[PDB]
């Protein structure tokens, strides 16, 4: 009753779909595995975000809802450029850098000890640069004024939209944490459930806050539009109070031994 | 023609991704036990509810439809936010506690034996109180009046809406049956399937009955706008009639040993 | 290097998530066995139909589109309810009856020897009494007139609906062909991939059609509206020349040794 | 702690669920093999194409948007159409002829060495001729204008469009080189990122260019319409820079030998 593999597809079975950082060991911090971590955060990051505006571009040339109500066709399709787009970006650059995208999903790492805190710090610059570049192309290329960096709405206070982004990122790093952290035989399908989980939180936010959930994607736009909100600070205490919020939660988990009965 | 599985990569064969209660045998009656389970249940329906909760009030922001008519990017909307947000919660916690969110669920899963009923009764209580603190947590973040209470709507009647109701939970429910507690190569992926199940009936429900599916997502909501329907009951009843009906298919096919051509 | 699998996790190895007539060898001719196939097809096809007719309803209640215009959203949402409600459906059934919950279906599978003659007539006899009682059991839950009946739309003629049928029943047929029939890695997937295949096929067909692709989803609502269309038959011809159409493409395959570079 | 296997079910372990392409070595060459690759492509591009073709000219029967302002709704339809068309055609093929279904896929694989040139021209020429095909055959099933044909829009300039074909077409095609060329655990799902994906691209660029990313998806139509923009060249050109760009990451990937810490 054993399991019989031809030779040829040894490969499927014996490479594993594990994010990078799982076997980041002895002989990582070489100038080459730097440059791979940060060639996957590149590519990964500026192909999400660059999709992600331009469709976030192109959903707000749907025409005015008025008195401030919501368009829910709009919303679900921006949810869909950021959700699907980062699920890609995963998908791609999982066995490259671990697919982050997201200073706070590498923060809720370094947190984890899953990522050093220097390769994380290297990580997190190129995440802001990519989504720097995103940015500068997705407005190069299409007409009119830039309509894809974060603003609040929907009435929404600054108070309100910090929380909400807090909490939105909390579930997005938790469901890094819980996937593709923990190994498991899940593992390898985490590009999916954080995708996924990045979908909800733009439902959550977008109307409220534009949704950042990502310090990335909010610093970029707001450069190549030459203008910070006041309350840019949101998006980025919102963010990191998500990732340790989720980190605790994990951290909690762990120390119970949550997934054996009888440690 | 063996498998060949490098050792760093041995947990993402060893480590199946199983619901929790699969493994709740001998030594599961511990409080460190207890408290993991309800740590699941919280976590996880906390964060489910909160973004559903969140996600509909934003969707009920939506420009209303003339003589009661429906709006399907509408409920698309809020079907999303259940049921991609219940997916997430699954997924987050299989492992903890195995993701059930939701006492109709869990009542499944004790009359399958799947669950004994003591630890099914902390998990129910624990459900009901993360409903309300997300129902009270989604109120705080959001302006204006609560728009994600359950209401009977489109025309339907109480009892239209009961059946409604208990046939999309006996969806949801049979779908957890087969697919985490029957143990095979797909129960891995229920937290999937859960997900998809809950978003169909959200597409049936909503727009009749609100979609409660759920006794702790209707609870809570009602307490945090201090008002019940008098209806409220089909909420009650409605899933558990849906549970009982799902175990009750599941039960026919267990002892018919439906798997097995030849017993 | 060898696979390490803890005896209590055997079982989602060793339980393979394949279609029950992968399985329906010397056996199956039981009273037992039919019953459980009969059974299988009666739960997944009412659950699918029922859902799929409730959805319907719901989403023909949106604001009439002038002109003949298509409604984009209203079009999703249908095509969820068919394309999610037949994936929850064959995931719950699979190992039931295979989840076929299509006359159409099962003829391609007897065609392809998948199923025997009986068999497929008794499955096909059970498909479409589920399909009269969830058209029922919609009608009943619902307020109004039923809307979920089939009919021409969209400027379409009758031979134009005829073959939007049959190639969008063919891509269903040879998706359960390819997915299901075909033992590799992915059988036990191929519940998604069938229900993403209706969705396809029912945003090809709705506008036009109704989108039936199953005689059994197009009787149950003629009978519980007491009408047939003089071009009922197009329900009928289209998905059984579709069924021909996918088992002719995946019977070339078959004699050709596809999957195989030197057989 | 061996795994167990019982016979009947050694099939979904050893049949691997992998792309045509990863299995062309010695023997290739015969008439029958390219007969077998070129039926794949075929198949698979007819239906991806005709479907796609089909739902897009039932979306663009949505009223008009004033002002040139975009629909997300309708956009959304239309990537469903084209992702999750070619998701099902990738499924489908994906053991026939791999499931490339686009000449830029074919060509970003040829340079991968993936491919050999002669077969991947014998694809390219087999898809151009599949989507000619989808074409005349959408526009004899459907009523009115060819509504499907790709034309500029919302306002964007030919240079814009060339770029968001090339940045979309990469993305695309870096998918398949990192999910279905590179050989891992989650090869067998390739064809499910391949379709999120091409989702992803066509909200980019559907409202701007149409949505090529796929010469046989542009020239199908436009000699079906019997009509070529001045601007056709984009949609070569565009994806042929897609297809160049993604090899290029691809190949600096490869030679970083990126997935191994210390080579
Ligand atoms: C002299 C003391 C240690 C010698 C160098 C050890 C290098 C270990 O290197 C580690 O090996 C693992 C496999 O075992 C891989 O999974 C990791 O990617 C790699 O970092
Ligand atoms: C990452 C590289 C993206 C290059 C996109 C360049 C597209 C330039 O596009 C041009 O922009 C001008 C305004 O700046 C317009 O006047 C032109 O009509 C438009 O073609
Ligand atoms: C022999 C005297 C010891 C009495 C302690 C009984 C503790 C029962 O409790 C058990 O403790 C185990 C650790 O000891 C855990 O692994 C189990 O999960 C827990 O149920
Ligand atoms: C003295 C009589 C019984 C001794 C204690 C038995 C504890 C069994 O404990 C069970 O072990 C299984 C693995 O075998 C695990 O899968 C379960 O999680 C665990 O509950
Ligand atoms: C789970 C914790 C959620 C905390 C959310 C608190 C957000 C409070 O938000 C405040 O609510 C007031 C009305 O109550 C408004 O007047 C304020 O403008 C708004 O900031
Ligand atoms: C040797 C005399 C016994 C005659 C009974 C013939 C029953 C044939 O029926 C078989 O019965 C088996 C159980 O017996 C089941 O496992 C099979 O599924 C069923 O087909
Ligand atoms: C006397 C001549 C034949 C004796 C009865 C053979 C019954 C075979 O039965 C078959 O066994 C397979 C496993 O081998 C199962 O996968 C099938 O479900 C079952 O139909
Ligand atoms: C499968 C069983 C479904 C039972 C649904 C029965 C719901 C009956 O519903 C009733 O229908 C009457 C019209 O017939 C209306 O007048 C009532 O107001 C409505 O409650
Ligand atoms: C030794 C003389 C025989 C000459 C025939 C050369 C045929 C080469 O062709 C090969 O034929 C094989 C079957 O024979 C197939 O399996 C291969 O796919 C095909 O490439
Ligand atoms: C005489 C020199 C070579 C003899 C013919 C070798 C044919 C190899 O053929 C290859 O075999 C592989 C399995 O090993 C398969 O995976 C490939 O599909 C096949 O192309
Ligand atoms: C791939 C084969 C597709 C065959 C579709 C043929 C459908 C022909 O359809 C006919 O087209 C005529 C205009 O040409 C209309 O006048 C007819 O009313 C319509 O039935
Ligand atoms: C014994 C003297 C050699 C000194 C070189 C130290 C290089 C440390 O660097 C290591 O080099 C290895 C290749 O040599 C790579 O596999 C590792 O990834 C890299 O970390
Ligand atoms: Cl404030
Ligand atoms: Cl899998
Ligand atoms: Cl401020
Ligand atoms: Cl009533
Ligand atoms: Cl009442
Ligand atoms: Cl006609
Ligand atoms: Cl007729
Ligand atoms: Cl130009
Ligand atoms: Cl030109």
């Amino acid at each position: 009753g054993q399991a019989e593999i031809k030779p040829e597809d040894a490969p499927y079975i014996t490479n594993a779909y594990k994010p990078a950082y799982a076997r980041w060991g002895f002989g990582s911090d070489s100038v080459r595995n730097h440059f791979i971590a940060m060639s996957g955060e590149f590519v990964g990051t500026f192909l999400f975000l660059w999709s992600a505006f331009v469709i976030a571009q192109i959903a707000n040339q749907a025409p005015e809802t008025p008195d401030g109500g919501s368009n829910p066709a709009q919303l679900i399709m921006i949810s869909f450029g950021f959700g699907f787009g980062v699920m890609v970006g995963v998908f791609i650059t999982y066995r490259v850098s671990g697919g982050n995208l997201n200073p706070a999903v590498t923060l809720a790492l370094v947190l984890a000890r899953a990522i050093p805190p220097f390769r994380g710090i290297l990580m997190a610059f190129t995440q802001i640069v990519a989504g720097m570049a995103a940015a500068g192309a997705a407005s190069a290329m299409t007409p009119g004024e830039i309509a894809f960096a974060n603003a609040l709405g929907g009435g929404a206070s600054r108070t309100r939209g910090l929380f909400l982004e807090a909490f939105g990122t909390a579930i997005l790093c938790l469901t890094v944490l819980m996937l593709a952290v923990e190994k498991h035989r899940a593992t390898w399908f985490a590009p999916f459930v954080i995708g996924i989980a990045l979908l909800i939180a733009h439902l959550i936010c977008i109307y409220y806050t534009g949704a950042g959930l990502n310090p990335a994607r909010s610093f970029g736009p707001a450069v190549a539009a030459r203008s910070f909100p006041n309350y840019h600070w949101i998006y980025w205490l919102g963010p990191i109070l998500g990732a340790f919020l989720a980190y605790s939660i994990w951290q909690m988990w762990k120390w119970l031994n949550y997934q054996t009965t009888n440690p």
